């Protein structure tokens, strides 16, 4: 049903599951707009296949090859099978269009899966290859934040009543090595290359003559090369085919709105914004420097993900309530800081 | 099955889950109104699909067309199929109606899943992009006026045997950002002109002759054209349009009345009221300031969600109780909080 | 559905469960690139063969012999499951290529599952024999560094205010042995060997004629022999051959590309790199020696277990930060280590 | 579909599920060559029945006849379903090869599902006749190392700052008792004497003419006896009878590669190896006595059992290491065990 495959491909949580794993918990380890590229990339296609076929859009069989009225009812169900398995032997079938038109016919859904596969591999690769480094990284340092503020506010509490920057220098090192930002604009880039490859065969698929479902087809092989009862050759049409184009114009265009937004993701460093750290400047415990910005290296990705997966740091949110409250610098920030009293 | 859609769309909690995260625990982030604008906007279109094609209400295909009696079966079989996918080539069908309403008639329940998704759309990016950002905002507010109400009777129990208003300048904050707002009234506004183009067009297509159905259909392209057994022309009726039609009234029906709910969702100032931090007003440990009211910024979304997702807040309810009680005047409101005896 | 078969064998975790038991809890025990290896190998001739039977792909029988015009309904069918069943008996049929092709075409599923089983027994080899094995050994491995780690950092705490290298010795030992080494490269081996019969197969059925699907069919044993009315040979078409070859190439190119990754995979010493141990190398607890290369012995494949799953050890990743802080040069190894405070 | 069955019963855990019971927790209770023979020799038949009726490799029904061209539809189905009743009754029928190949035609998937049902008895009744019994002297024997192993080091522990070796008597105990051993080869006796029934029911089908499922039916009992009308017999054949002898043979092959694995696991004292108790003879609390060997008495089955399930056994697993450090013999054993500190 049509509301079936609505629900699993767009209301369902399709390729929106969290890790099921103790590892990464609550982390998100790919950025929402990532994560809603690959799944309009990767569920759209499949969720065109499974409309091109739903049971009332599809008359029956996909292709009808009209024999004479004397075939009986199975010489013409092998009329028809034969030349559905005839778009591929060339020799059998003439059109005008010609035989690639009947392949691509005839294998759409096969190229639209295989385009929803290549899609949803470097997602896979991310996942795989580049997600644990960075998990294993941001959950430390997310711990390391939460560390920091706690012995802060205690020892703001204790003037009430070791000092090593370890995570800055830790995202000093980040600041050199580039390997996971070149894995990230490496699975970017091709997830890019493979939407536009599927933006042009979309394109070219949907120009087809729209007549080209259309075949002649002669069933004069083997024995029945020289029979006389069977005529020399029939009208064979490929149903569904307007369906195909009619999906295949739909995917075009979903797929030329994402490849913009793919392009700007590749820039990952003009993303970098809102620096998350500087919230963290206000604490004694914690060195005056924000030192994350301006490089092709895994700084300015860490810097996303920690933009992203920032919400969850408890620290972060009590700190950014007083940076808040600090545009009308009312109060004090140390002072609102052990009014707060939340080490966790 | 009929009863079977209508509890997996009106009796099941469909589109109702709850986020299925321990980020956000009882927390709605969704207006209760907004909720059953989508709920109503999204599900009725799929539910109204699924009906439109019950396997009682199906007779079988969706197009017949009377070939004549000398035609086998197979070859009627070509000739249903070959005009159901030639309703979009203009060149062999004749409709007095035109080509339009064939293309309308085959593909309503594609139109009509399309409605749905974009209607979808704007909850999931209020979802997704400011959903968050809502509710840990949210669930901090929360904790600290449970936080600054065991305070204040903590304060009261001592006397019976710091001091900042944070939560009070963290509103007065929201009250200058309006970011959250716009992003609100944008949701808002493209699920109102979705409807509006959804009405539009269910309009349209219930205006539709009611004979648009039945159409003419020649299968004489290619090796037919001079072919003298097939007649010249064919009558065609798309089945299940009156269906069509029924349902595209009731849709259009609930969609204009839908549309009025959306319209008044839209002005949020005027839907911030009963006041809901006037209660706290009774506690010496909260400033006497409601200061929440007259903005197109994100302090009236704020009290919007406030008022929502209040009633979960214990020290609310028990704040609540004692204010109703102040109605009559009998007592006294910290003589009654002292005998409350409840922090938590 | 195509698309319930994508989800299920590639959106699925289709073989990526984790050993369901708590004996292994969030240990590995096959190499990322083995378990992609295993996935591929297994799950693409699963998917393949769903896909060649996938309703849009299959117009109806898998065979269709055009018997004549006078035959029954019932006789035609007759003529098509006997001609079914006789690609067998190589005396009733004539095929220009040979009776092989037929077979081949006729038991093409059951090629592909035989295949997929195949490739799936080296992996369920190594999961049942060696992984236990490897399992006790690296949580051994993995607690005795955490409690290294915990009594180094316990007796730095105690200078602020036994001593064995029992994991070394360990190492060493395994060293030694090369039982579980021999093992990995044999289901490897297996694997590769498999892959080729595999390739060799798949190129050998996709060079096939494409016109080996058609054969003459005489149903003209037993009573039938000297009948009249029964025509002397049916020209019989087998359907989705097409299909078949198309597939087979698809699976010829994928087994080709991984190929080449499993005789990687077979190269154990030249992997390790990256030398895990060399972190715990600062740790006063811990003997200066790495003593972990260059060898066909058990060392190795330790050492590959080892580099994958060290990321769920605690103390691995803390020591990790300070190695790669020490790429600065700052501070000290020690007092970074003192400033840590991370027990567990 | 193929791949479904595929899953189903190689990939999935069939009959490979830990008994669903907190009385055995952990423990195996059948040996890892035992469980594969009794998977393979059960699920084999099982995934051989469910592919010889492939959606895909089933043309349609089991037998067609080949009614005469006057029979109507109806007619024909009469003699289909009456030849294929008729197989039974032997006078009706009458084929070269005689009756007894057509039973076994009809009746392979009831005789392979047969054979799997009796293989899978031995196991069942060695679950629940001998499971529990070796289960809880296993568990005793496990907790009893652990408690041992704690004594020792404790006394160890205590140098550093009774005495009954009653396994060792238990164990002593089992040696004189043999009726879970012979429980034991009575089970793998009956599944080898089982399995080469098999073997012969397979080697003979296979051997069939594989023209036996051609067979001349006549439909002329009752009031059709002298009926005029009706055909003095008809040319039936049933379809799938290649696709059986052809799964015959694979399972036959499967069955006789099994068959020397049984006769194997026949010998029980042979593969009781890897004396497991000899790594605990370096406990002072612990009598240094292995008295593990040589008899067809239950000893060397627990033996077995032990070697098995020896690796949950924590004790076990830090004494080994200190066995293999022991290869080297750089240090001391007692010194090295105090140095472990591991007693539970
Ligand atoms: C620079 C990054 C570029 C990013 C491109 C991303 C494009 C997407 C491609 C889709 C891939 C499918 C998804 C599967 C991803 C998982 C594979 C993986 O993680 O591979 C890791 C593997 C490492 O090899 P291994 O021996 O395990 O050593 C590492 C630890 N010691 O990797 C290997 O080294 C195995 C294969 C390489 C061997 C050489 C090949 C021929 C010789
Ligand atoms: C991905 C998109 C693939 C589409 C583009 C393929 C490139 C084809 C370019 C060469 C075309 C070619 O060989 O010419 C035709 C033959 O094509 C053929 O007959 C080749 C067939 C093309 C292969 C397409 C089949 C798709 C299969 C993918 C399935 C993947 C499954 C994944 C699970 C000749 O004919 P003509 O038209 O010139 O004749 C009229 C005279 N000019
Ligand atoms: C978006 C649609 C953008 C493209 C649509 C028009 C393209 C130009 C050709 C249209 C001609 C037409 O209507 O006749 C056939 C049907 O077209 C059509 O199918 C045109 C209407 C298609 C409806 C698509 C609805 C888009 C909804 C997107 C939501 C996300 C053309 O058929 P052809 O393409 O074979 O002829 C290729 C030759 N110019
Ligand atoms: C959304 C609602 C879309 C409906 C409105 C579409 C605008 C069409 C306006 C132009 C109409 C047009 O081109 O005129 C007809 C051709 O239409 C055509 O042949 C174009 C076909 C219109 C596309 C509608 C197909 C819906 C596909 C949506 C599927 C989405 C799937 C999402 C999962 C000519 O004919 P005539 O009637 O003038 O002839 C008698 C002489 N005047
Ligand atoms: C309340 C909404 C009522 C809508 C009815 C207004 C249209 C009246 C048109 C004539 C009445 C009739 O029976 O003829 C057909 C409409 O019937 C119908 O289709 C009327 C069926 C009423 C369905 C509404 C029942 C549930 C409403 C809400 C449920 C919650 C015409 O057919 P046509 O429209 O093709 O010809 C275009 C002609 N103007
Ligand atoms: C694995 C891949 C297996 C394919 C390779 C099999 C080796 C066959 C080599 C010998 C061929 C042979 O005997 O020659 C033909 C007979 O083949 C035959 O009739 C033998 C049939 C070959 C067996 C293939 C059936 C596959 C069954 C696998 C199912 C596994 C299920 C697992 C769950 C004669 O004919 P001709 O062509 O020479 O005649 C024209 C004159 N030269
Ligand atoms: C990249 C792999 C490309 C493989 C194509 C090489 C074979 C070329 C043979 C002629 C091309 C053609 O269209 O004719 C048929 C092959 O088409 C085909 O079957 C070509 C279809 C291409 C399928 C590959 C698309 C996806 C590849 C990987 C996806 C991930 C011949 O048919 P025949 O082989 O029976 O005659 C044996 C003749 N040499
Ligand atoms: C287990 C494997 C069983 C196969 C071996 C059965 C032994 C039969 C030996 C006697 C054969 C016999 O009586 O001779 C035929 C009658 O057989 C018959 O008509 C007897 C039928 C044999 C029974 C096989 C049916 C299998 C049912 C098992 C289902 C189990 C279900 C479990 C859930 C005569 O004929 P002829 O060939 O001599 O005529 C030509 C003249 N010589
Ligand atoms: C390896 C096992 C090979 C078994 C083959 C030995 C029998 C050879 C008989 C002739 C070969 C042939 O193609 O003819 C049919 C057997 O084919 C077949 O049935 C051969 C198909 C080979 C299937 C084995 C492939 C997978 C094996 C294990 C997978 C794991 C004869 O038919 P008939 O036996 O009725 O006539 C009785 C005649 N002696
Ligand atoms: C990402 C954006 C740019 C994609 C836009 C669609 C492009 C790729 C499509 C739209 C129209 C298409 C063209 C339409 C017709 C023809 C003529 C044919 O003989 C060769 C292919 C060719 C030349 C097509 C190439 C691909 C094409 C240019
Ligand atoms: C939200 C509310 C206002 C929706 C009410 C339904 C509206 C949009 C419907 C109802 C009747 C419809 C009209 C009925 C008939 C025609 C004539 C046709 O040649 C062009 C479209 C046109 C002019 C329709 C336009 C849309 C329409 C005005
Ligand atoms: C792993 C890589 C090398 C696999 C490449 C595919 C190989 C195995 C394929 C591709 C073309 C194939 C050949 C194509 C045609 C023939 C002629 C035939 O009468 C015998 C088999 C033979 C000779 C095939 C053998 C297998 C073959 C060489
Ligand atoms: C476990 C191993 C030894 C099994 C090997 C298969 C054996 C049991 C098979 C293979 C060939 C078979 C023989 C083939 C043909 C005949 C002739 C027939 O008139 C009586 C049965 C008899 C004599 C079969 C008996 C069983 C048989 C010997
Ligand atoms: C069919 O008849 C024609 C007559 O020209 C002949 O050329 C051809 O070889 C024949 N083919 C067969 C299959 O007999
Ligand atoms: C069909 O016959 C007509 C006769 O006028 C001719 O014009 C046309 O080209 C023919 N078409 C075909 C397919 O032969
Ligand atoms: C069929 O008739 C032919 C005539 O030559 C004869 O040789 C053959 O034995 C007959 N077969 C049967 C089944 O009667
Ligand atoms: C059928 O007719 C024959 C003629 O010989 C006779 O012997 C037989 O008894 C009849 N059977 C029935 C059912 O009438």
């Amino acid at each position: 049903a049509i509301a079936q495959l609505a629900t699993e491909y767009v209301f369902s949580d399709f390729l929106l599951k969290e890790p099921t794993e103790p590892k990464f918990k609550g982390l998100r380890l790919e950025l929402a707009v990532d994560k809603m590229v690959t799944c309009i990339a990767v569920g759209l296609p499949l969720l065109l296949i499974s409309l091109a076929f739903a049971q009332e859009i599809s008359i029956g069989t996909q292709i009808s090859c009209f024999s004479p009225s004397s075939f009986s009812w199975r010489q013409a169900a092998f009329v028809d099978s034969y030349c559905w398995a005839a778009v591929q032997q060339k020799n059998s079938l003439q059109s005008e269009s010609g035989n690639l038109p009947l392949w691509l016919h005839k294998f759409f859904p096969y190229i639209l899966l295989l385009f929803a596969i290549l899609l949803y591999l470097p997602p896979l690769f991310w996942r795989f290859a580049a997600a644990p480094h960075i998990c294993s990284d941001l959950k430390f340092i997310m711990e390391e934040l939460d560390k920091v503020y706690n012995r802060a506010i205690k020892a703001a509490k204790s003037a009430r009543d070791f000092k090593y920057p370890i995570v800055e220098q830790y995202l000093k090192t980040k600041k050199n090595s580039n390997n996971l930002i070149i894995k990230y604009i490496s699975c970017r880039l091709l997830t890019l290359i493979i939407i536009l490859l599927a933006c042009i065969y979309l394109g070219y698929y949907f120009s087809l003559s729209s007549l080209s479902d259309e075949f002649v087809c002669s069933i004069k092989s083997g024995i029945l090369r020289n029979d006389s009862t069977v005529p020399d050759q029939f009208q064979c049409k490929l149903i569904a085919v307007g369906i195909f184009q009619l999906l295949s114009v739909i995917n075009l265009v979903v797929y030329v709105l994402l490849a913009p937004v793919v392009v700007y993701t590749l820039f990952v460093p003009f993303r970098q914004k809102t620096d998350v750290l500087k919230v963290y400047e206000i604490l004694p415990t914690f060195d005056v420097l924000h030192f994350k910005s301006e490089g092709y290296n895994d700084l300015s990705l860490y810097n996303l993900f920690l933009e992203e997966n920032i919400s969850e740091v408890k620290s972060y949110k009590c700190l950014k309530v007083l940076e808040n409250i600090k545009s009308s610098g009312q109060g004090i920030d140390p002072m609102l800081l052990l009014t707060n009293l939340g080490m966790i």
